[PDB]
Protein backbone atom coordinates (compact mmCIF):
# COMPACT_ATOMS: atom_id res chain seq x y z
CA UNK A 1 0.00 0.00 0.00
CA UNK A 2 2.95 2.20 1.16
CA UNK A 3 5.30 0.52 -1.94
CA UNK A 4 2.24 1.45 -4.35
CA UNK A 5 1.59 5.22 -3.36
CA UNK A 6 5.41 5.89 -3.13
CA UNK A 7 5.81 4.27 -6.51
CA UNK A 8 2.93 6.55 -8.12
CA UNK A 9 4.52 9.43 -6.18
CA UNK A 10 8.17 8.99 -8.36
CA UNK A 11 6.09 8.45 -11.51
CA UNK A 12 4.20 11.16 -11.28
CA UNK A 13 7.43 13.63 -10.32
CA UNK A 14 9.45 11.91 -13.44
CA UNK A 15 6.74 11.89 -15.49
CA UNK A 16 6.74 15.93 -15.17
CA UNK A 17 10.78 16.25 -15.08
CA UNK A 18 11.42 14.02 -18.46
CA UNK A 19 8.25 16.81 -19.84
CA UNK A 20 10.29 19.69 -18.92
CA UNK A 21 14.35 17.91 -19.82
CA UNK A 22 12.44 17.52 -23.41
CA UNK A 23 11.27 21.28 -23.42
CA UNK A 24 14.23 22.70 -22.30
CA UNK A 25 16.52 20.47 -25.02
CA UNK A 26 13.85 21.46 -27.87
CA UNK A 27 14.16 25.09 -26.74
CA UNK A 28 18.00 24.78 -27.02
CA UNK A 29 17.81 23.30 -30.06
CA UNK A 30 15.89 25.98 -31.40
CA UNK A 31 17.63 29.07 -30.09
CA UNK A 32 21.28 27.12 -31.53
CA UNK A 33 19.82 27.29 -34.92
CA UNK A 34 19.12 31.08 -34.76
CA UNK A 35 22.89 31.58 -33.54
CA UNK A 36 24.35 29.22 -36.01
CA UNK A 37 22.83 31.11 -38.71
CA UNK A 38 23.37 34.36 -36.85
CA UNK A 39 27.66 33.60 -37.22
CA UNK A 40 26.94 32.38 -40.71
CA UNK A 41 25.67 36.22 -41.31
CA UNK A 42 28.64 37.53 -39.46
CA UNK A 43 30.93 35.24 -41.12
CA UNK A 44 29.83 36.98 -44.68
CA UNK A 45 29.94 40.31 -43.51
CA UNK A 46 33.72 40.03 -41.85
CA UNK A 47 34.60 37.80 -45.58
CA UNK A 48 37.66 40.97 -46.22
CA UNK A 49 38.86 40.22 -42.23
CA UNK A 50 39.00 36.73 -42.18
CA UNK A 51 35.05 35.76 -40.91
CA UNK A 52 34.01 36.42 -37.18
CA UNK A 53 37.05 35.62 -35.15
CA UNK A 54 39.89 37.04 -37.11
CA UNK A 55 38.16 39.89 -37.51
CA UNK A 56 37.26 40.32 -33.11
CA UNK A 57 41.49 39.09 -33.09
CA UNK A 58 39.73 35.96 -30.86
CA UNK A 59 39.99 32.20 -30.45
CA UNK A 60 36.91 31.05 -32.34
CA UNK A 61 33.63 29.48 -30.06
CA UNK A 62 31.71 26.71 -31.10
CA UNK A 63 28.94 25.29 -30.03
CA UNK A 64 28.70 21.58 -28.72
CA UNK A 65 25.00 20.17 -29.52
CA UNK A 66 24.33 16.76 -26.83
CA UNK A 67 21.03 16.73 -27.85
CA UNK A 68 20.95 13.17 -27.95
CA UNK A 69 22.47 12.76 -24.49
CA UNK A 70 19.23 14.69 -22.94
CA UNK A 71 16.86 12.32 -25.44
CA UNK A 72 18.30 9.18 -24.16
CA UNK A 73 18.31 9.83 -20.55
CA UNK A 74 14.25 11.45 -21.05
CA UNK A 75 13.81 8.02 -23.34
CA UNK A 76 15.41 5.76 -20.45
CA UNK A 77 13.58 7.44 -17.65
CA UNK A 78 10.06 7.17 -19.68
CA UNK A 79 10.65 3.34 -20.21
CA UNK A 80 11.29 3.32 -15.86
CA UNK A 81 8.16 5.56 -15.41
CA UNK A 82 6.33 2.91 -17.69
CA UNK A 83 8.08 -0.20 -16.31
CA UNK A 84 6.91 0.77 -12.51
CA UNK A 85 3.26 1.59 -13.62
CA UNK A 86 2.96 -2.14 -15.30
CA UNK A 87 4.02 -3.39 -12.25
CA UNK A 88 1.37 -1.91 -10.14
CA UNK A 89 -1.45 -2.85 -12.43
CA UNK B 1 8.54 4.48 8.98
CA UNK B 2 10.09 3.30 5.69
CA UNK B 3 7.13 5.67 3.75
CA UNK B 4 8.01 8.66 5.53
CA UNK B 5 11.95 8.35 5.49
CA UNK B 6 11.44 7.62 1.43
CA UNK B 7 8.49 10.67 0.85
CA UNK B 8 10.77 12.96 2.40
CA UNK B 9 14.39 11.75 -0.16
CA UNK B 10 11.82 12.18 -2.84
CA UNK B 11 11.06 15.53 -1.84
CA UNK B 12 14.49 16.49 -1.15
CA UNK B 13 15.75 15.54 -4.92
CA UNK B 14 12.83 17.02 -6.58
CA UNK B 15 13.20 20.45 -5.29
CA UNK B 16 16.69 20.88 -5.98
CA UNK B 17 15.44 19.19 -9.68
CA UNK B 18 12.62 22.20 -9.84
CA UNK B 19 15.42 25.14 -8.71
CA UNK B 20 18.12 23.62 -11.47
CA UNK B 21 14.37 23.35 -14.27
CA UNK B 22 13.99 27.16 -13.37
CA UNK B 23 17.78 28.21 -13.56
CA UNK B 24 18.14 26.06 -17.17
CA UNK B 25 14.54 28.40 -18.04
CA UNK B 26 16.09 31.84 -16.51
CA UNK B 27 19.74 31.33 -18.23
CA UNK B 28 17.78 30.15 -21.76
CA UNK B 29 15.31 33.24 -21.56
CA UNK B 30 18.18 35.45 -21.06
CA UNK B 31 20.10 34.21 -23.83
CA UNK B 32 17.22 34.05 -26.17
CA UNK B 33 17.26 38.23 -25.40
CA UNK B 34 20.59 38.87 -26.38
CA UNK B 35 20.43 36.39 -29.38
CA UNK B 36 17.18 37.75 -30.58
CA UNK B 37 18.70 41.87 -30.05
CA UNK B 38 21.46 39.88 -32.44
CA UNK B 39 19.38 38.95 -35.11
CA UNK B 40 17.41 42.43 -35.16
CA UNK B 41 21.19 44.10 -35.24
CA UNK B 42 22.15 41.75 -38.24
CA UNK B 43 18.62 42.06 -40.06
CA UNK B 44 19.39 46.28 -39.93
CA UNK B 45 22.80 46.05 -41.18
CA UNK B 46 21.43 43.60 -43.67
CA UNK B 47 18.14 45.60 -44.71
CA UNK B 48 19.65 46.76 -48.79
CA UNK B 49 20.63 43.13 -48.84
CA UNK B 50 16.77 41.26 -47.69
CA UNK B 51 17.82 41.01 -43.94
CA UNK B 52 19.78 38.27 -42.55
CA UNK B 53 18.15 35.22 -44.19
CA UNK B 54 18.11 36.88 -47.90
CA UNK B 55 21.51 38.02 -47.26
CA UNK B 56 22.50 34.70 -46.47
CA UNK B 57 20.02 33.35 -49.07
CA UNK B 58 18.64 30.44 -46.76
CA UNK B 59 15.57 29.74 -44.93
CA UNK B 60 14.93 31.43 -41.83
CA UNK B 61 15.23 30.36 -38.62
CA UNK B 62 12.81 31.01 -35.78
CA UNK B 63 13.31 30.86 -31.95
CA UNK B 64 10.45 28.86 -30.30
CA UNK B 65 10.03 30.00 -26.36
CA UNK B 66 8.19 27.32 -24.60
CA UNK B 67 9.16 29.02 -20.98
CA UNK B 68 5.53 28.13 -20.13
CA UNK B 69 5.55 24.59 -20.50
CA UNK B 70 8.50 24.44 -17.96
CA UNK B 71 7.50 27.29 -15.44
CA UNK B 72 3.60 25.25 -15.41
CA UNK B 73 5.66 21.60 -14.71
CA UNK B 74 7.79 23.18 -11.88
CA UNK B 75 4.57 24.64 -10.26
CA UNK B 76 3.19 21.22 -10.33
CA UNK B 77 6.63 19.42 -8.97
CA UNK B 78 6.67 22.12 -5.95
CA UNK B 79 2.73 21.62 -5.32
CA UNK B 80 3.11 17.70 -5.21
CA UNK B 81 6.33 18.17 -2.67
CA UNK B 82 4.21 20.42 -0.56
CA UNK B 83 1.34 18.22 -0.49
CA UNK B 84 3.76 15.34 0.76
CA UNK B 85 5.35 17.67 3.52
CA UNK B 86 1.93 18.36 5.05
CA UNK B 87 0.74 14.32 4.61
CA UNK B 88 3.68 13.24 6.56
CA UNK B 89 2.82 16.54 9.31
CA UNK C 1 12.38 -4.72 1.18
CA UNK C 2 9.93 -2.32 -0.78
CA UNK C 3 12.35 0.55 0.97
CA UNK C 4 15.11 -1.09 -1.17
CA UNK C 5 13.41 -1.26 -4.09
CA UNK C 6 11.71 2.38 -4.42
CA UNK C 7 14.94 3.58 -2.61
CA UNK C 8 16.51 1.63 -6.07
CA UNK C 9 14.30 3.18 -8.27
CA UNK C 10 14.40 6.45 -6.77
CA UNK C 11 18.25 6.60 -7.73
CA UNK C 12 17.80 5.28 -11.11
CA UNK C 13 15.85 8.22 -12.51
CA UNK C 14 17.59 10.38 -10.41
CA UNK C 15 21.47 9.68 -11.74
CA UNK C 16 19.61 10.16 -15.45
CA UNK C 17 17.88 13.44 -14.50
CA UNK C 18 21.47 14.53 -13.04
CA UNK C 19 23.30 13.67 -16.55
CA UNK C 20 20.23 15.75 -18.38
CA UNK C 21 20.91 19.18 -15.93
CA UNK C 22 24.60 19.13 -16.40
CA UNK C 23 24.63 18.45 -19.81
CA UNK C 24 21.70 21.62 -20.54
CA UNK C 25 23.97 23.48 -18.89
CA UNK C 26 26.88 22.39 -21.06
CA UNK C 27 25.49 23.06 -23.63
CA UNK C 28 24.25 26.42 -22.62
CA UNK C 29 27.43 27.47 -21.78
CA UNK C 30 28.73 26.50 -25.10
CA UNK C 31 26.06 28.25 -26.83
CA UNK C 32 26.61 31.42 -24.78
CA UNK C 33 30.20 31.72 -25.57
CA UNK C 34 29.11 31.96 -29.04
CA UNK C 35 26.12 34.39 -28.75
CA UNK C 36 29.08 36.63 -26.64
CA UNK C 37 31.00 36.27 -29.27
CA UNK C 38 28.35 37.18 -31.78
CA UNK C 39 27.35 40.44 -29.76
CA UNK C 40 31.13 41.59 -29.52
CA UNK C 41 31.62 40.76 -33.40
CA UNK C 42 28.28 43.21 -33.66
CA UNK C 43 29.59 46.02 -31.53
CA UNK C 44 32.69 46.08 -33.69
CA UNK C 45 30.73 46.65 -36.49
CA UNK C 46 28.43 49.12 -35.44
CA UNK C 47 31.25 51.34 -32.93
CA UNK C 48 30.73 54.35 -35.48
CA UNK C 49 26.86 53.88 -34.42
CA UNK C 50 27.81 53.77 -30.45
CA UNK C 51 27.79 49.59 -30.78
CA UNK C 52 24.97 46.95 -31.08
CA UNK C 53 22.19 48.27 -28.80
CA UNK C 54 22.74 52.25 -29.72
CA UNK C 55 22.29 51.08 -33.84
CA UNK C 56 19.16 49.84 -33.12
CA UNK C 57 18.04 52.03 -30.20
CA UNK C 58 17.09 49.85 -27.70
CA UNK C 59 17.91 48.97 -24.12
CA UNK C 60 21.06 46.47 -23.76
CA UNK C 61 20.05 42.81 -23.55
CA UNK C 62 22.96 41.00 -21.16
CA UNK C 63 23.38 37.35 -20.83
CA UNK C 64 22.85 36.05 -16.82
CA UNK C 65 24.88 33.17 -16.28
CA UNK C 66 23.57 31.40 -13.73
CA UNK C 67 25.97 28.20 -13.89
CA UNK C 68 27.38 27.43 -10.79
CA UNK C 69 23.39 27.07 -9.24
CA UNK C 70 23.02 24.24 -11.64
CA UNK C 71 26.26 22.78 -10.88
CA UNK C 72 25.63 23.27 -6.83
CA UNK C 73 22.14 21.49 -7.15
CA UNK C 74 23.69 17.92 -9.50
CA UNK C 75 26.35 17.85 -7.06
CA UNK C 76 23.86 17.60 -4.03
CA UNK C 77 21.19 15.18 -5.85
CA UNK C 78 24.90 13.08 -7.21
CA UNK C 79 25.37 12.98 -3.02
CA UNK C 80 22.36 12.08 -2.15
CA UNK C 81 21.89 9.54 -4.28
CA UNK C 82 25.91 8.07 -2.97
CA UNK C 83 24.51 8.86 0.84
CA UNK C 84 21.33 5.98 -0.08
CA UNK C 85 23.72 3.92 -2.12
CA UNK C 86 25.50 3.45 1.11
CA UNK C 87 22.92 2.77 3.09
CA UNK C 88 21.49 0.04 1.05
CA UNK C 89 25.25 -1.37 1.63
CL1 LIG D 1 23.65 35.22 -31.59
Amino acid sequence: QFYYKLSQELNGDMERVADSLVTLQDQLNSLAAVVLQNRRALDLLTAERGGTCLFLGEECCYYVNQSGIVTEKVKEIRDRIQRRAEELR
